[PDB]
């Protein structure tokens, strides 16, 4: 199955992701930083395995810049999300043919390079499209 | 396709050159198991996804150990934690830039105590196009818990 970016989007037969500006959570009581994106997937086909957190396993690598290497970056868990619920409680849920929903993704960060979303096909994780962020510019919350 | 070759302390081939740093022994003290450490300064030589240090080692070298009746494949080593080796096991995994040069760390599980071959073998073909070799007598060896 193809995939794509356009513009600010995620675009495939089965979905499209519109990723909002990313951005840092400081979790400030245990000294760690991790990359926020936060997205309006829209489902388009009925399939149970189109889940948010599964989506992003199974379609989007990210990585981020550094001196010698070009760092892969791990999945984030937070201590509590009170904060991020509205964005994370339908991480693990399916979403209907028609409907939209809102999703959050989140990962460690190593570093203070660009980043780089990337996107591949379901089995493959040659990276297909790719989106970077300056980290210079991102906007940045505490925890 | 792509030609391999030992020169001296140091492994090249036209996607990377990584040296050979001395290696060494883990001693895992709380199983019982040892393993063999290969620290290397690998530089890339050209820009590939594929070119992350696992997947060299993976695609590009055999480590054998000398036994009484056979000559022994050795596994691939995996530790409990790694806080100890991190400078060197970070980037195990991440790509490594055109002009830039990281260390990586690669494990193999020991089995038996006798010398230690190095092996280096083109992408595809397994067949050995050169070697080096380790008397095990003389490496040093370092504990853990």
């Amino acid at each position: 199955m193809d995939i794509k970016i356009k513009g600010d989007t995620i675009v495939s037969d089965k979905f499209e992701a519109k990723i909002k500006e990313p951005f840092i959570i400081n979790e400030k009581d245990e000294k760690k930083k991790y990359i926020a994106f936060k997205m309006e997937i829209t489902a388009k086909k009925d399939d149970k395995d189109l889940n948010p957190s599964s989506i992003s396993h199974d379609y989007i690598n990210i990585t981020q810049d550094d001196k010698n290497t070009v760092n892969k970056l791990r999945d984030g868990y937070l201590l509590s999300d009170k904060k991020y619920k509205d964005w994370t409680e339908h991480n693990q849920d399916q979403i209907k043919k028609g409907k939209t929903a809102q999703a959050m993704f989140i990962y460690e960060l190593r570093g203070d390079g660009n980043i780089n979303l990337n996107v591949h096909k379901y089995s493959e994780d040659k990276t297909v499209d790719s989106k970077s962020f300056k980290f210079s510019k991102l906007k940045t919350e505490d925890f």
